[PDB]
């Protein structure tokens, strides 16, 4: 076939229900997902070629930075909560590995006064139990699908996109073929 498990994607062994559609894993620790996010715009790419009614989510994780990594993912907690996604994604990765200029806790909050969050309004999101949640949420998400790898995604709870599998000669050939196997999936 022109789609084939094991190729474009994998089927994952125990299905995950009541998955999110599209579930995205990343790290800002992580070097692809940086490359995903500033020079592929993975996410947009495949929200482009997504139907009607479909729901992308985005993740982050903690097995990458160590006590950072666990900042960064209550970190994304905040965003989410707050709806500014938008305005931090770049500067915290260009903090971690570009400038690595993001070292604490306190580094991580600042990218967001400077985006024009107020220090109020981070900390008492911070300090939040619905942060808690959505902290709870994004471990639980990545538990339940063995993920030791990132950048990852996951389509109905069944299908592990499998980028090592796609032509990286061309970027723009490969987001298109990264996006129409999500359709692919999506469809199935």
């Amino acid at each position: 076939a022109q789609y084939e498990d094991g190729k474009q994607y994998t089927t994952l062994e125990k299905p995950v229900a009541g998955a999110p559609q599209v579930l995205e894993f990343f790290s800002f620790f992580c070097p692809h997902c940086y490359q995903f996010e500033e020079v592929l715009h993975i996410s947009d790419n495949v929200k482009k070629k997504l139907p009607e009614g479909v729901k992308m989510t985005k993740y982050h994780v903690n097995f990458m930075g160590g006590d950072l990594g666990k900042d960064l993912t209550q970190a994304w907690a905040v965003a989410m909560a707050l709806g500014v996604e938008d305005k931090v994604t770049v500067p915290l990765f260009e903090g971690v590995q570009k400038t690595q200029t993001i070292r604490s806790a306190s580094d991580i909050r600042d990218v967001f006064i400077n985006a024009g969050i107020k220090g109020e309004e981070y900390d008492a999101a911070w300090n939040s139990f619905v942060v808690k949640s959505l902290v709870a949420q994004q471990e639980k998400a990545a538990a339940d699908v063995q993920l030791r790898g990132v950048p990852a995604m996951f389509v109905n709870g069944k299908y592990q996109l499998n980028p090592q599998g796609m032509d990286t000669s061309n970027m723009d050939v490969f987001v298109q073929q990264y996006a129409d196997t999500v359709k692919y999936l999506s469809e199935k």
